[PDB]
């Protein structure tokens, strides 16, 4: 409806490339062991100091809307890489800038940018196949410590404490990061669990920093049926809220009108309540529900056997937890106030059920329930002098945790950008169908050298010479930019998760190759 | 006396470097066989298209006076290289920019830039000594053709015609360049003379294109003594007024009172007249005077023997020339209208004088006089379609002539910037006296790679990789950027004059190392 | 000196292409039999209506200096085509625009525009050779009338009167164009003379419309020797001052003081005088001076035989002419007041001298002198109702005369742009040395279709379809754009001079391929 400005061809592509180049130039200074930090002014308080690429990317918006379009596209690259992998956002940003620049350079009258994008996608699929060929699984805790050390900008203490938390809890166990009042980082093992169901409505977020709902010493209400009716929730609301404590409502399916009343009580008067869907798709749902009620000290409502209704609720039928953390994709409970003897009885019942199962699939669920109820969770308190140092270290510790989980689930490859450098001969064996696919393959081939060049450039040396010497060396030799010398990467611990590398490459390639197909750009005229 | 703006330290150096970088970025696009051209708008008509570095440097002035200071200093580098060598101005410009940038980067509180300049000078002296050690004298006309071909941006026709002109006339003979009316270039051999005395007053310049006085079918007046009195020039100026041919007055020392009269008659009514000092010191001066008089048909006035006064001049005692060209440092006569028999008698007299002398010093003067009478003068007429193409081609022809004469004088070294690349181990063997001299030596060492990197960069390849592969290769192997491959440069003809390389390096180094000593910049406030 | 603005690469090239495109779009509307006219506002009086391409080109200057540079370069193309051939300036303009656009489109990082220019020159040489093979000489006066009709925008009356003037006077004879007081054009045969020597000083121009010096009923002074002394010109100038007829001074060589006095008298008080160099080299010069002194009724001064000095001049020793027209390169006398018996005696003497010559070179000079004395001068009086119509028609008549003389000199080819279309297979049989020469050859190959496409576009039809059907037809078939149908071009008389076509192509190609080598543009900042 509003008036629009329309730009065509080379001028529009140059303006979007200027926006892409500005955002990527800001992001790229943080890459590698010799990367620097970015200070972002916050509107409410102290400025934020970060080395995290997606944090820098999300904080940059440009007044020129043509440049802002390219900035938003590179921001999409960084955000998608952060959501899918939790690391490698700087790598994804510089790869996206490289693909966008080399694709913009190749636009001519006879060129077909859609087929160039098809060649880019084919080359990226070939590189991802080569990366999966080069990947090896993580077998030792030393590799875990090395991955967490590299991902935390070379901090050996973070790698050691993450390796210790993974040894004490498990490789698939849950580890969380929260603020510490001391100067040094500390690791504690406490009671709790995490399940992979997020919140149902986005109106319960009272902490806008992490988009999560955080309550302490809250009631948790369990039910086998869907907690729906007004005569089921309103007396429950009165009993739970009116006991000077918050409320957590775990149910099967919650969609309609009662949560709108919950949102009305949250926004107008300030009801501290949260509602989460229950996990499971069968009898495992009921088993985890009973385990929840035993661990929190609460009771199952609307069950088939006892038939306890939500119309008659008593305060002794509600579980008490020391903390509840609800995010978009998962929620978790800390320090339930349930009886220890009942938890031990349920654990022994789980042991007996494991002793009488051989289906090789219910054993997995029973072992998961036993690990959820037995070994506890890991909490990392990040020390530091001030809030800015603590937040920067939180960013690095979260990066290290995400990269360590990715390395556990999908293995490791050579770090320092050498893994992408070793996939160039896989591109050399490709036969393009036409000239535009050859252009796209060559774009990806010249893009694959960019992360190692950026890492070497941030170290103050010439990146092209370093990359050439890496390619002329054997397959195990790369460049330690911190020590500034050519070493065996595996024995020096400079390794990357395979998932992070392939996620960054795919997320950069899709958006940047889509961007290079543009001929016309339409913007609103500024008012 | 006007108001001034004063800037200190890093901001002033950054603005000066911005001006230096702007001028050097404009100049550097013309370097090498794949360099491009610069179009400069002319106020009086058609724009000029040039590949010549000093023309681009002279054509750029900046409104910001802090940037304009650095622009003027780099312009001084280019102009000094053009005056001293006639070639290599683009190389001097990029070397000066490199030295200025690395010197500005290395300035700290404890740094002493004067001692850094001392270390720069010591390193440049070492590199020039290595260049003299690496030089090879020119022995074959094929080397002459190769030098003239390389200096003329690679076309073999200019190199061949310059080689033919130097075969017909001689290695030390005089060759001139002027406009041609045909499409193709052509070489002619006509009879004439050249001596190394320029004009005495700058008011005789009629052609502002080359700051030279050009007359055709002109009178030549000769005298052994100084043409001094007013009554010595009143018959001469009366004959010039009464015979309609421009007057060339060659004398010993001309100053003060009647040169001012010639200026007055040139500016008010427009008398075509020029005054040149006589060449030689002693009997050689009067011998050359008699040679000029008998070659042009004129007579020597005020001589010791005949005692012919300047008060009584007859029209048959004045020489006639088909052309006279008077530049700042030399003068030339072409097509003297003298008797052939008298010239032949003078030539046989010179031969007989040589036959009875063995002094081995004035034998050189006698051979010079015989060459001036008998060897000939080459004229290159540059063909083309328009004035812009003709001027652009004459730039390269003049560059090739200057480089060929320099190669005759001082020999040849490897082209493509490889000669400077082979002087890096000479810097590696130096022991600096202190830290600042070490800084200057490292500045020169990193500067020595700049010309080859610029040549490779203009060829569309990565200059650092090319320079690394050259340095890892044998001493005879360099990079042909025209063919894009690594070749033996002597047998492929890619060679440079030694004088051009050392002149460009010295002229860049002195000015740029003086520039890097600055802390305070004082400019006038614009009105 | 003054502050400069420097632009790099694609933006500067786009700005100069905008200037080239604007000037060529203005010029191209006048092309062909259905071209339209351009009105140019004049500062002093009525606007000028023209179909002439170089007149439109020289009248356009742009405030944007970057666009004005390309405008000046295309103006140089048009001016060089007008000077060398006198026709085909619109064709040269559109060819130059085509070459500039296609060369600007083909510039990339790896492209070498200098070698592209070399390929352009090689392709243009091949096309010019093919045009010379395709050319045929003019044999019949019907071909003369057809050429003059085509060049005068289809005006058969102009072609007929030019053919009649060439039948009465000769194909190599002299024909002049001036204003007429009637409505229709007239042809008058007078007795007069023309030689190929222009004025010595450019200060003698009185009519700024055509840069020519025109006097009526003028004195003519001749001298075998150079008119040298002030004592030689003072009797002549006192006669020309007293006896009051404009003074034509024919001399051997004039460069000095008396011409400065002539210029001073021209500028201050207004002495209507002209000075022209003497034609010929040797005894032919003396014969011509005696011939024309007798033909004008004057006398030869300073001769070897009679020895008549320039100090004693009488009014009966000077010739009288009805008109004198002195341009930059040639001069003419009309209606010399000589004795008929003396001219007849000299003509019979020339016949007697022809009867005793067999060297086949002095016979040519004697026949030329006989044709000068007895052939006659044709004068075309151009009719019209007003000055603007007369000026437009005189532009067309001058174009027709230039094209007719070019067709006499070098023959004819097919008109309508078909001659350039038939040279495409000559480019198809070319093997380029590298990729850049291939790019230049392709540029010239696509450019060769532009004139016929422009002619068809001005006719209101689709040019590409017409050019495709011409190329698919036989070699003698072209497109009559006036009749709008495909005909035999020779049979219908749609023919062009070969010299005009090759001159336009060469003049466009040299400047436009030089322009496509630009990377940096330096302009003056406007004040
Ligand atoms: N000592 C080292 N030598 C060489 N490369 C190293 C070294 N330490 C880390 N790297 C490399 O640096 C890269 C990680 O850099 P960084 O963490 O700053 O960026 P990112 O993972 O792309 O983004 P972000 O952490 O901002 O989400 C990896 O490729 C890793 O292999
Ligand atoms: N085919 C080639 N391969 C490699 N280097 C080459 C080749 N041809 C020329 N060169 C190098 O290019 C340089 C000359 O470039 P150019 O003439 O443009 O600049 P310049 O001599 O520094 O300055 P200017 O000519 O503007 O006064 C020399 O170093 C020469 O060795
Ligand atoms: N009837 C016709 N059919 C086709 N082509 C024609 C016809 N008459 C003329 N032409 C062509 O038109 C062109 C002449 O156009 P025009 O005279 O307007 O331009 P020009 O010669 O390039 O420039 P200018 O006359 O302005 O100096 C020639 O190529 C000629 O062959
Ligand atoms: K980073
Ligand atoms: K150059
Ligand atoms: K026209
Ligand atoms: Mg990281
Ligand atoms: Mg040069
Ligand atoms: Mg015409």
């Amino acid at each position: 409806g509003s008036a629009k400005d329309v730009k065509f061809g080379a001028d529009a592509r140059a303006l979007m490339l200027q926006g892409v180049d500005l955002l990527a130039d800001a992001v790229a200074v943080t890459m590698g062991p010799k990367g620097r930090t970015v200070i972002i002014e916050q509107s409410w308080g102290s400025p934020k100091v970060t080395k995290d690429g997606v944090t820098v990317a999300k904080s940059i918006d440009l007044k020129d809307k043509y440049k802002n379009i390219g900035a938003k596209l590179v921001q999409d690259v960084a955000n998608n890489t952060n959501e899918e992998a939790g690391d490698g956002t700087t790598t994804a940003t510089v790869l996206a800038r490289s693909i966008a620049k080399e694709g913009f350079e190749k636009i001519s009258k006879g060129a077909n940018p859609v087929e160039i994008r098809r060649g880019v996608m084919l080359a990226v699929d070939a590189v991802i196949a080569e990366l999966k060929k080069q990947s090896k699984p993580v077998t030792t805790p030393e590799e875990i410590a090395q991955v967490a050390t590299i991902s935390a900008n070379g901090d050996k203490e973070i790698g050691n404490i993450i390796s210790d938390a993974m040894k004490k809890v498990g490789r698939k166990g849950v580890i969380t990061v929260k603020d510490g009042k001391t100067l040094n980082d500390e690791l504690e093992i406490i009671e709790g669990m995490k399940f992979d169901r997020g919140y149902i409505s986005p109106y319960f977020i009272n902490t806008s920093k992490g988009q999560k709902c955080e309550f302490q010493d809250a009631y948790v209400l369990l039910s086998e049926k869907k907690i729906s009716s007004i005569q089921s929730i309103v007396p429950a609301l009165e009993i739970a809220n009116a006991h000077r404590k918050p409320l957590v409502i775990i149910a099967e399916d919650v969609d309609g009108e009662a949560l709108s009343t919950l949102v009305l009580n949250r926004l107008k008067v300030g009801l501290q309540v949260v509602a989460v869907k229950a996990p499971g798709f069968g009898d495992n749902r009921k088993n985890q529900l009973k385990d929840m009620a035993i661990a929190t000290g609460g009771a199952v409502f609307g069950e088939e056997g006892l038939t306890l209704n939500l119309e008659d609720v008593q305060p002794h039928d509600l579980g008490k937890v020391g903390e509840v953390i609800v995010t978009k994709d998962d929620a978790m409970l800390l320090k339930g106030k349930g009886d220890k003897a009942q938890i031990e009885k349920r654990i022994q019942e789980i042991i007996e059920q494991l002793d009488v199962t051989t289906s090789e699939y219910e054993k997995e669920k029973l072992n998961e329930r036993l690990a959820k109820l037995s070994d506890g969770v890991a909490v990392l308190k990040v020390g530091g002098t001030s809030d800015v140092e603590v937040n920067e270290k939180k960013d690095r510790v979260t990066d290290a945790l995400n990269a360590t989980r990715a390395a556990v689930e999908e293995g490791i490859v050579l770090g320092g950008g050498c893994a992408l450098l070793r996939c160039i001969p896989a591109l050399d064996s490709l036969t393009p169908a036409n000239e535009d696919q050859k252009i796209g393959i060559e774009i990806i081939k010249r893009t694959l050298k960019i992360p190692a060049m950026t890492i070497a450039k941030n170290a103050g040396v010439e990146g092209s010479l370093i990359v050439e010497k890496i390619m002329q060396s054997s397959s195990e030799v790369g460049y330690d930019a911190m020590a500034g010398d050519f070493v065996n990467m595996v024995e020096k611990g400079i390794i990357d998760p395979t998932k992070v590398v392939r996620t960054a490459l795919l997320d950069a390639a899709g958006v940047a190759s889509l961007l290079t197909t543009a001929e016309v750009v339409v913007t609103e005229i500024p008012k």
